[PDB]
């Protein structure tokens, strides 16, 4: 069963009551094709340190009166005999229609972090937490936790800027503490499965971003996740000028952002890269986006791309706007569900698709207006499939569920109203890539590290470091704890991802050889470097960029398994 290939989907709690948002509801949810739905989204509370509803209202209450519940042709009506109404009551309604898709509740997102700074402070705070997500998924009949906190780095300033004043005093410790909630959660929700008999999940969603990725330091929580959901998308938009994909699969040379880096760092297969460290590839999800961001006025480039811009598109080209001050007055961003930018290309023959070979994504160019919005369609649909099995993914995660398209029940020839055109929300590309999934199989089952099989040596091994964008300072420390001084000209080595280069060993000498997602690094000691009984040798050096961690370790050509 874990090795079935997942198709995960997010949807958003305020869709239902909002015109940009299309007032998707949960019967308009692609049933049929996904094999898991992350609810969108709970908080921590700030007094009581528990799981809580973000609009309890839709959540618990809405009896969608003046709404359509309809799920292919047949009315869907509230189960009566459930004690809450609200998108739940529909969830567990259709649940009973699709026994096998998994309903997850997802606890943060970008607006929903604040309380876990304070939640995560103390270890009796996060069991409180951990508590209160069991006594949620049992009330409210789901089958696990999806945490995405944003984010749990050292990284001064990152996360929303509304949460400086709890997460900048906090920096040093957010990744520890982040690692025992995750533990903590696995912990507390493998209880519940076996008390209830029933297989509880845990996921997180996480960042894909280099600079956030430079604050984390340990990366071991990957492992208490039954997958782990790269968020590849957000890589570009409207916060800086550089023109380019918000959601690329493969490294571009191109992304005028990164030309001058070690490697292109603003795709998913960077971030694949990255996490390899700690997991295989059937654990981790791609992020895809069913929504864009974009430019006006945008100077120079080619069809846009590789252009710039300091005015993010506006009107007509960023329904999905925020309203920072209710005028109805929109935060420039481009950002648009895929049915939209459909619509506006149904109006306007000079609002055009491109394809990018290179990054394999598609791109939408106004060449008389300047404006420039990323795209998602059936080709990149495709070339996503084909990473994914050329990868062996464990599948792929979508945000949002209501950015799909497919025909509009209320077209009306001519409008220009958002709920009018061609197009709305629909299923196109979330069956194309439930398709494509069945097609390609189960995943493949990766093996374990070979310095498993090795014969062992009880020397211990810590690899550890510092970060300095773009350096990594690496300290190893080899702890002797055999009964016999182990000689100068000792080896150690260690897989280290690919999202990362190995640049220089400071003493001795090195080799690097190429080993699928990593490249196996083998450092020689100098004669003079032995390690006496009961002692600890030192070695450092120097690797461009970052990675999750190293993994098959050896030493001497076999295990070590310290003491
Ligand atoms: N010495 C400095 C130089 O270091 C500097 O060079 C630059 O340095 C950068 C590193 O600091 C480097 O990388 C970029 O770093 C910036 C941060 O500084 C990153 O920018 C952030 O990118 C995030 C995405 O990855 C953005 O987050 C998104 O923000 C939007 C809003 O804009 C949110 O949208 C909301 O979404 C919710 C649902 O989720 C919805 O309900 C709302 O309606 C939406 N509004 C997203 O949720 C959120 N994820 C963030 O805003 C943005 N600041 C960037 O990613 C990194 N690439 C640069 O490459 C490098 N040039 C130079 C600068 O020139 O200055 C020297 O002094
Ligand atoms: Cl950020």
């Amino acid at each position: 069963s874990e090795l079935n290939r997942k198709l995960v989907g997010y949807f958003p709690e305020w869709a239902y009551s909002s015109e940009a948002q299309g007032y998707f509801n949960v019967t308009d949810l692609q049933w049929d094709s996904l094999t898991h739905i992350q609810y969108s989204f709970a908080m921590v509370d700030p007094s009581t340190n528990k799981i809580t509803l973000s609009n309890k209202h839709a959540a618990i209450e809405e009896d969608f009166s003046e709404f359509d519940l309809n799920y292919n042709g047949k009315k869907i009506e509230l189960d009566p005999s459930l004690p809450y109404k609200g998108h739940f009551n529909v969830l567990q309604t259709m649940k009973k229609n699709y026994p096998d898709v998994s309903l997850l509740i997802s606890v943060g997102g970008w607006t929903g972090t604040r309380c876990f700074y304070t939640m995560i402070d103390t270890d009796n705070r996060i069991n409180t937490f951990a508590d209160s997500c069991v006594d949620f998924i049992r009330k409210y009949g789901f089958d696990g936790v999806d945490i995405d906190f944003e984010y749990p780095s050292s990284t001064s300033q990152s996360g929303n800027p509304d949460d400086f004043d709890l997460s900048e005093p906090r920096r040093t410790k957010l990744n520890e503490r982040y690692n025992i909630l995750i533990k903590t959660l696995r912990e507390k929700i493998d209880m519940a499965s076996k008390e209830d008999g029933k297989e509880y999940l845990l996921t997180a969603a996480v960042t894909a971003s280099p600079w956030v990725l430079g604050g984390i330091s340990d990366n071991t929580y990957a492992k208490y996740l039954d997958f782990l959901s790269i968020m590849s998308y957000d890589y570009h938009g409207g916060w800086n000028e550089y023109v380019e994909h918000l959601a690329g699969i493969y490294p571009n040379k191109e992304d005028r952002e990164t030309v001058t880096q070690i490697m292109p760092t603003l795709c998913m297969d960077w971030a694949y890269r990255y996490y390899r460290g700690v997991l295989p590839a059937e654990k981790i999800l791609m992020g895809i986006p069913y929504y864009t961001r974009g430019w006006e006025n945008v100077q120079g480039g080619i069809n846009g791309l590789h252009g710039s811009s300091k005015t993010p598109a506006s009107g007509k080209y960023n329904i999905l706007g925020d309203d920072l001050n209710n005028d109805g007055v929109l935060e420039p961003a481009g950002a648009n569900p895929l049915w939209h930018v459909l619509n506006l290309m149904e109006q306007d023959p000079n609002l055009k698709v491109y394809w990018d070979e290179i990054s394999k994504v598609p791109y939408v160019w106004q060449n008389d207006k300047k404006v420039f919005v990323s795209f998602e369609n059936e080709k990149s649909i495709d070339a996503r499939l084909e990473y994914i099995q050329n990868k062996n993914l464990g599948g792929a995660l979508i945000w949002v569920m209501n950015g799909d398209y497919g025909l509009n029940p209320n077209y009306v020839e001519g409008s220009n109203k958002i709920n009018e055109g061609k197009y709305t929300f629909g299923d196109t590309l979330t069956k194309r890539l439930s398709q494509g999934l069945k097609k390609m199989g189960v995943c493949n089952k990766t093996p374990d590290d070979l310095n498993i099989s090795l014969e062992p040596i009880n020397v211990d091994v810590k690899f550890n470091g510092k970060y300095d964008h773009p350096n990594y300072t690496y300290s190893i420390d080899i702890t002797n704890y055999t009964d016999k001084e182990i000689k100068g000209g000792w080896n150690v080595s260690f897989d280290l991802p690919k999202s990362a280069v190995f640049k220089s060993s400071w003493g001795g000498t090195y080799s690097v050889t190429d080993n699928g997602d990593f490249n196996t690094i083998t450092l020689t000691s100098g004669a003079w470097q032995n390690i006496a009984p009961n002692s600890t040798i030192t070695v450092q050096g120097m690797i461009g960029l970052c990675f999750s961690g190293i993994r098959n370790v050896t030493f001497n050509g076999m295990n070590p398994i310290g003491n």
